C-alpha cells in the first residue's frame, strides 16, 4: 500500500471556478485538507469584509481564495518541473519533492483568518497568522491530524513556510513575496467579482515568465512588462477597491460598534443579556481556539439584528446602521497636526446635535523584498533598475487620510449649525478654518 | 416649485459597479430609495442559490444583486421600448412610458419576500415569498411601502398588482413575469457568470436587439430566433447541470431534515433542552408576524447550526455537522416510485439496522419539486408562449418554428432519486453480520441507480 | 547518449499565442519542425472558410490556425488520458501513450492538403484534398515527408493510415477523425469567435472531463451526456447560421462560374487572349503535379481575378469584378425540385431574355457542397449505450440535414423598382420578380 | 423624393462584427460606400502586416477595422445627441448635422492604406494620408461619386476632416486625437484577434464619460479611470504587439525582397523578367491611382512565389525567407554612434560566411514605426487628453493620473540590429566565425568590443 505522502487520485478531480476555470487536485492529502473542517468554515467569511457594500458582487469567501492560491501555485509546480527542474539546473533548478509542502503551505496560508478581520483584530487583538500557525499545529484541529499522516515532523514544517523559516527559499517566496500565488489570486478574484478588473494582468503571461533560482523567485528579462502589467493592476486594485471612501465607512461602523458591545460588557453596571454567546470569550479577552473557529460572518450579523432591539441607544444606532447600510459620510485633509483645530471645532458641532463624537467621527487612512528579474546571462536585476517609474508606483504611500461623520451633519432645530459644518467641507475635503 | 416625489430625478446618475452587466444605472429618486430600504438591503445576506456553493464554491452572490440586475435588464428594456416602439408611433401596439416607473418598481421588488434558503424554508414552515413580497409592498410598518405609498396612495397596490399579474397592462407584467423575462434573463447570467460555468451561453444585447411590446404583450421580431433559441440552450443546460445537480441536492436535503428536527424537537412538549434559536421560535410555533420574518437571512441559520452541534439530540446535533462540514448525503436514481417501492423500504431497514433512523438519513426527491419549470408552450395558454412577431405584425410561436427549441421542450425531464447515507458505501479485516449489511446495500446500487429487489 | 528524433523534448516547452485556445503548447522537437515545414507554413495564406467572410467579415482565420487549434486540442485529449485513463490503470480499455506522437501528427497534418477555396476549386478542376494530404504526407519530395522520415522510415504511412483510418488504433483513429473529434471542435470554436457568431459555443473543457478511450475507440461518460448535447446544439447553430448562409453561397456561384469560364476560355482554341494565370495552367488542362499544387493559395487566385477584369470576355470581365466588388447573386427559395423545374427553366428564359447568360448567371444550390448518429456513451460499469437512446431529439437535430434548395439569380433582376415609363424589355423585370414573394420562388406556369 | 443626405435605409442593416457585437448602419450614404469598390479593397489588406507570423490569429482585414471606426464613431454620435446636444449646451454642444460628415470620413480615414504600408511607402515613397486625400477627391473613383451626391462641397469636406483642417474640432478630434474611434478600435481588434488580453479596456466606460465642449472632445473627470486604462492598454499593445522582435525580424525581410526586386528592375544588365507587372509603376516611380487601387496582400505573395525561381540568388532566397518564415534575429543596442564599429566587424562576419551584409543586416527603430506614445505638451492642444471638472474646467490626464505620468515618462523606443539566425549554431569550417559573431552577443544585447 502506498504511503499517504504519494497517495494520487486516480482521476483528477476538478472543482469549477470562476476566476481559473478549474481547480485541479491530484493528491488525497491536499483532498482531504479541502475537506476538512478549518478549511470548509472559510465559505462562510468573506475576502472583502466591507467591500460588499460598494461593489456588491464582491460577495466571494475565503474558502475560495485557498483554493485559487494552491491552484495557481500547483501551475507554477507543474511549469518549474517541466522547464526548470534540477534535473536539468541543478542548484538553480527547482526540486518537486517540495510539491507537497508547498501546495499545503498554499492551501493553508489563510486558514487562521476570520470575520472582518481587520476590525475584528483592531477590536479584540487577534493574530490571524498566530492562529493559522496554531490551527496547523495543534493536535484538536483536523487539519493538524491531516498533516500528521504525513509524517511526524510535517505539520511543524509546513507551518514553518508560513513563518518563512523553511530553509528552501523557492518555497518560500511562492507562498510569500512581492509577486506571489496569494496576491495574484485576490487580485484576480476581487477584480473578477467586484467588477473592477482593471486589475486584469495576464496570469497566463506572468507563468511563462516565473522561474526558480538558488535564492528564490525571479522572472525572466524578456517579461518584463508582464511584470509591469502586475504592479499596475495592483496599484489600480489598492486606489479604486481597497481604499474606497464607502468602505471604510462601514468599517468605521464596524469597529465602533464591535468596541461598544465590548465596553457595555465589560462594565459591571451593565445589566443586560447581549445574546452574544461566541463573542463572551473575546469580550473578556480570554479565548482558546475552539472557540474561535465557532466565529464566521453570519455570527456577527446575526448578534448584530438582535441588538438593534437593546437598551442601549448606540450599540443599537450603530447595529442598524451596519445593517442597513448607512455608511459616515468623510472629507480629506493632508496635515494631521494642522487639521487638529478644526477637526476638534467640528466635532463639538455634531456633539452638540447629538452624536456622541467617540463613536460618530473617525480618522481613518486604510482598510488598515525586491522583485528579481533575471536575464539570459543567470544574473540578477532589480525590477526598479530596468523600470524606474513603474516601481515608484509600488512604493507610493496612497495614503487617503480622513475624517469620517454622520451623513446627516451635511445638507430638529439646529439648521445653522449644519450649515456651519458643512461651511467646512468644499468638494470631499475638509476647509481648515475658526 | 417642488417636483413631485414620482418625477424625481438624482442631480447626476447613480452608477452600482456589477460584473455582469458592468454597471447598474439609477435615475429616479424613488428607486434610489427603494434599493436603500432595511427591506431591500436585507438581501444582501440571501445567497440566490442556497446550496449549490456547495458544487459551485463561486455562487455565494446574492438576491441583492440579482434584484438590481433584474431592475437594469428592465430599465434597459424600456429605454428601448420607448425609443424605438413608442405609443407616439405604433399606438395599441406601442409602449407607454408612462409605466416606466412601475415597472421598474416591480422588477426591483420582485424578490423582496424571499427567506434564506427559501425552498427548503417553505417545505418546512410552509412560508410564501410571493404572499409575503405583496405583503412587504402593501404593509405600513415596513419603508418599501412609505416609500411607494410617497409616490401616491394607490401605488403600492399597483406594484402589488404587476407581481401579482393582475395589472391590466400585459407589457408591463410579461416584462417581469413570463417565458422570457428580465428575471429569468439576469439569473441565468449571473448565476452562470459566478458558478464560472458556460451555460448561460446567451447575448443579452442580440435579444435586446428584437425585443418589441405589441398589443398582447411583449413579443421577439423574427429577425432575432437564433438568438431566442440561444436563451432555452442556456435555460435547459443551467437546469440541467446547476440546478439539478444531485451533490447541491444531497445538502439541501440535509438542511430540510435539520430544520424538520429543530421544528420537532421545539413543539415536542417533552424535549427540554435550549435550540437558543429565538429567531426561529415564531416558525417552530407557526405563528410569526412580517418583522419577525424580515430578521432571517443565511447567516441567522448557520450561527443555530454551530449551536445545535452541540445539542443533545442526536440526529439534530449530527445533521447540523454534516450541513456546516458539508457530508452531502449520496443518493441513486430510480424511475418509478411504485416499481421502486419495496427495495426502497427494504434499504431504509438496512439504513436503520446501521444506526440511522431512516426518516432523517433518507429522502425521496424529484428535480420537478424545484422552482425551475421547463419551457412548455399550449396553444390555449398565452402566458405560456414565447412569441416571435414576423415583418408583416403576425405572431407565431417559437417551438412551431424551432426545431432546436421543439427538442429542448421535448426532452423536458424531472428525475427521480433515493437519499442515503455515503457511509452505506464503504476494506476491513473482519465482516461482523453488521458490516454485512453494507455490502448487501451496495448490491442494491449500480451505475448510480437502484437494482430493484426482484 | 544520442537522442532518437522522436523522442527529442525542447528543453522549455515552447507556446504560440493563440485567441479561441490561449496558447498552443509544443513538447516536440518533431512537432516544432512540421509547424515550421513549408507546407504547413503555406496555411497562412488559406482562409478557413473561404466566402463566408463576405458576410462575416471577422472570419479571416487561415487554416494555419486551425490546423495548430487541432492538435492542440488533440494533445490536451492526450494527457488527460494518460492521468486518467492509461493502459496501466484499465489494461485494454486504457490510452497507450506510446500513441501519441503519431496522434500529434496526423492532428497537426490532418488538413494540409487543402487548397484555397476548397469546395469549388474541386468542383470545377476535380482534385481531392484527402487524397493530396495523404500525397502531402508520404511524397519524398515533401519537407513534411522529410520530416517524418526522421521519425523512423516506416513513420510516414502510419501517419498516412490514421487519416485514411487504417491505422490499427481506433483511439487515435477516432480522436482524428468520428463525429466528435478535435477536428470539429476547433473549427466549430474557431468559426464562432472570428464570426462573432459564439451560439456555436459548447463548453471544450466540459467535454474534456467527460471524453474517455475504451477498447472499441472513443467514448463519454454518461454523467456528461448534457456536455454531448451542448456540441450537437452547437454544431447545429452555426450549420444553420453560418455554414449554410444564403449570401456566403451566393458569392461561391460567383467564384465557381468564374473558374469554369475561364477553364473554358483556354480550353477554347477561338478565344487567344492571354489569361495571365500561369499557376492556373496545369488545373485548365486536367494534369497537375503535386509542386504545382502547392503554390497554389488564396492570393494567387485574386490577383488573376484582378487581372481578368480586364480580359476580352464580358462574361470573364463581369464575374471576376462581382467576385472583388462582392456582387454576390441574389436567391429564391423552393421546396422540391421536380414541382418547381418549369417555373425555374421560365425564370432562365427572362434572364436570358434581359442579356444575362444563365449557364453563368444562374445556379441550383443547396449547400456550401456543390452538387445518423455514432456516440457511444460509457456508463460506471463499463457498458455502452449510444446517445440516440438516451437523447433521441438531441439525437435527430444531429442527423438531420439542413437542406436549403435555392435559386441563385442576378440582383438587377429585381434591381430595378420604379420605373418612369415601361417598355416591353422592362416588362420582363417585372414579370420575373412576380414569381418571388419574401425570398420564396412562386410556383406559377 | 428624400435628398440623399438624409436617405435612411427602411430596415437598419446590421454586420455582425466579434469585437462590437454588431455594426449599425441606417444611413444609405454609408451602406454605399462601404459597397465602394475602393472600401471592399480593404478586405484583402491585412490590418497588421508581419504580426500574424508571430500571433497567427492576428489576420484581420483594414475593411473590418474601419467598419469598427465608424461604429465607434456613430456610438459617439448618438450619445452626443442624446446628452449634450447645442439645443441644451451652446457652444459646449454637439451639431448633429454633423454625423453625416463624421462617419463618413471615421469610414473613410484608412482608404489609402496599400498591402504592408509602412514597408511599402519605405521602398516605394507611397503616401497613404495623401491617396486618402485623393481616393476621396478624384472623380475617376466610387467614393467620390458617392460623396458627390450628398452635397457640392462634400468631397473636400470630408477630406479636410482627414488632414484635420476641418474648422469643427468635435467632428476633427473624433477621427484624430490622442484617444480617437481609430485608436479605440485598433487597440480593442488587434488584442482581440491576437489572441493577447493587454489591449482590452472597456469602451462602453469611455463611453460613458466621453463629451463634447467648445474646444473639442472631453472626458467626465469621475471616469478618469477608465481612460487611464486605455493608456494602459495602449502602453501594452506597444510594447508586447507592435514592437515584437519576431514580427519586426519579417518587416525587415520584406523590405529587403522588394528593394532587391527594385533595384534588379532599375539594372538593364538583368535581364530576367520579374514577372511582377502591378509592381512595374512602382520600381520605375511613376504610377497612377488606379494602378495603385490594384494592390494587395495577395498580389506581393504571388509575386514572391514566382520570385523564388528568379535566377537571382539573394532575391530567391529572400522570397523563400519570407513565404517559408525565416525571420532575421536581432540584438539591441544603445545609440549608432557608440556602436559602429561593432556593427562593421559584424557586417563582415556575415559577409565572411557568405550573407552580403546588405540584405541579410538591417538597424531598426521601433519609432519609425507608425505608433506614437502619448507626449502630452502644455503649449499643444492636439498632444492632450482633457478631463472635465464639474464646474467646467479642464485638467490634462497625466495632471491628474501618476499612472499614466509613470507611462508617458517611460515611454521608449529601442534600436535593434538584424542579422540571419545561421549566425548562431556540427561540420562547418566557418565554426570559428560563428564562434567569434556570438561573443559579441550578450543578454540579447551588442557587446560593444569594438
Ligand atoms: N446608495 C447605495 N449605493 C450602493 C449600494 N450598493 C453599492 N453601492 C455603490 C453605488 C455608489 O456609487 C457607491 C457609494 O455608495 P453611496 O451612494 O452610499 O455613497 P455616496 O458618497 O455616493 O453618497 P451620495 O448618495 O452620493 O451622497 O456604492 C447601496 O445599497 N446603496
Ligand atoms: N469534495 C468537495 N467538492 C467540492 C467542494 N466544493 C465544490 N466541490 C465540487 C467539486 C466537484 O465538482 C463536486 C464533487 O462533490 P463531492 O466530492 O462531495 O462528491 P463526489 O461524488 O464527486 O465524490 P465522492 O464520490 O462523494 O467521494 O463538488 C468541497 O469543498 N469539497
Ligand atoms: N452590403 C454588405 N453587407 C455585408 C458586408 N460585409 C458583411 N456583410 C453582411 C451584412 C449583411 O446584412 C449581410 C448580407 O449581405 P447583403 O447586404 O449583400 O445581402 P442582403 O440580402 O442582406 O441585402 P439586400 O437584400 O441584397 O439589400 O452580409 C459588405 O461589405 N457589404
Ligand atoms: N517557430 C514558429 N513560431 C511561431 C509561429 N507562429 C507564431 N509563432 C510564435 C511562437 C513564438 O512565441 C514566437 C517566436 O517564434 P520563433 O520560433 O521564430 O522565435 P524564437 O524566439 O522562439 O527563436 P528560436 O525558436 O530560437 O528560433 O512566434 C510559427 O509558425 N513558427
Ligand atoms: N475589508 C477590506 N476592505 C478593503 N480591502 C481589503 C479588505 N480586506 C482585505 N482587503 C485587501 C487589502 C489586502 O492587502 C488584501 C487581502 O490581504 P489579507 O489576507 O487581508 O492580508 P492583510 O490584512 O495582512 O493585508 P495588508 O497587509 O495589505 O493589511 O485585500
Ligand atoms: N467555404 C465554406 N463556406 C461555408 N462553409 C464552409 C466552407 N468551408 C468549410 N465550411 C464548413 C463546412 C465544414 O463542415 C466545416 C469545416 O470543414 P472543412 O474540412 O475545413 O471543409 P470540408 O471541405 O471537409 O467540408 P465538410 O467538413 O462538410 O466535408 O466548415
Ligand atoms: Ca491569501
Ligand atoms: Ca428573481
Ligand atoms: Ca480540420
Ligand atoms: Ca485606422
Amino acid at each position: 500500500t502506498i504511503p499517504y505522502k504519494e497517495q494520487r487520485l486516480p482521476i483528477e478531480k476538478v472543482f469549477r471556478d470562476p476566476v481559473h476555470n478549474y481547480i485541479h487536485v491530484q493528491h488525497q492529502v491536499i483532498l482531504d485538507l479541502i475537506n476538512s473542517a478549518e478549511v470548509q468554515r472559510l465559505r462562510r467569511i468573506k475576502q472583502l469584509g466591507t467591500s460588499s457594500f460598494t461593489f456588491h458582487g464582491a460577495e466571494h469567501s475565503r474558502f475560495s481564495h485557498s483554493l485559487g492560491v494552491y491552484e495557481i501555485t500547483r501551475r507554477i509546480c507543474e511549469i518549474f518541473q517541466r522547464n526548470y527542474s534540477v534535473e536539468r539546473l541543478g542548484e538553480n533548478g527547482w526540486n518537486d519533492d517540495e510539491r507537497l509542502i508547498t501546495l499545503c503551505a498554499a492551501l493553508l496560508h489563510d486558514v487562521g483568518h476570520g470575520p472582518y478581520s481587520h476590525t475584528f483584530e483592531h477590536i479584540f487583538d487577534t493574530n490571524h497568522e498566530a492562529i493559522t500557525v496554531q490551527i496547523i499545529t495543534s493536535p484538536e484541529t483536523e487539519v493538524y491530524q491531516i498533516l500528521n499522516r504525513v509524517s511526524a515532523d510535517f505539520p511543524e514544517k509546513v507551518a514553518s513556510v508560513i513563518t518563512k523559516q523553511y530553509p528552501n527559499p523557492q518555497v518560500v517566496q511562492m507562498i510569500s513575496s512581492q509577486i506571489d500565488a496569494d496576491r495574484m489570486d485576490y487580485l484576480l478574484r476581487d477584480a473578477y467579482f467586484t467588477g473592477t478588473e482593471y486589475g486584469t494582468f495576464d496570469l497566463t503571461r506572468i507563468l511563462r515568465v516565473i522561474r526558480p533560482y538558488k535564492g528564490g523567485i525571479a522572472f525572466a528579462m524578456n517579461g518584463m512588462h508582464a511584470v509591469e502589467d502586475y504592479i499596475v493592476s495592483r496599484y489600480q486594485m489598492y486606489v479604486q477597491v481597497y481604499f474606497h471612501p464607502v468602505s471604510r465607512g462601514m468599517e468605521v461602523i464596524l469597529d465602533h460598534l464591535l468596541h461598544r458591545a465590548k465596553e457595555l460588557f465589560e462594565n459591571p453596571e451593565f445589566d443586560y443579556d447581549l445574546q452574544a454567546s461566541l463573542l463572551v470569550p473575546f469580550f473578556k479577552g480570554d479565548f482558546t481556539l475552539q472557540e474561535y473557529l465557532k466565529l464566521d460572518d453570519g455570527v456577527l450579523s446575526t448578534y448584530f439584528t438582535q441588538w438593534m432591539d437593546v437598551p442601549d441607544s448606540i450599540l443599537g444606532d450603530l447595529a442598524k446602521r451596519f445593517l442597513m447600510r448607512k455608511p459616515l459620510k468623510s472629507a480629506t485633509f493632508t496635515n494631521e497636526k494642522e487639521s487638529a483645530a478644526t477637526i476638534a471645532y467640528l466635532r463639538e458641532l455634531i456633539e452638540k446635535v447629538g452624536f456622541n463624537p467617540k463613536y460618530y467621527t473617525a480618522i481613518n487612512s486604510s482598510y488598515d523584498t525586491q522583485i528579481e528579474l533575471m536575464q539570459k546571462d543567470g544574473s540578477l536585476v532589480e525590477l526598479a533598475t530596468v523600470s524606474p517609474l513603474v516601481a515608484a508606483l509600488a512604493g507610493q504611500s496612497q495614503g487617503d487620510e480622513r475624517f469620517y461623520f454622520p451623513k446627516e451633519m451635511l445638507d430638529d432645530l439646529f439648521d445653522e449649525t449644519y450649515r456651519e459644518f458643512s461651511s467646512y467641507i468644499h468638494n470631499g475635503a475638509l476647509v481648515l478654518k475658526k
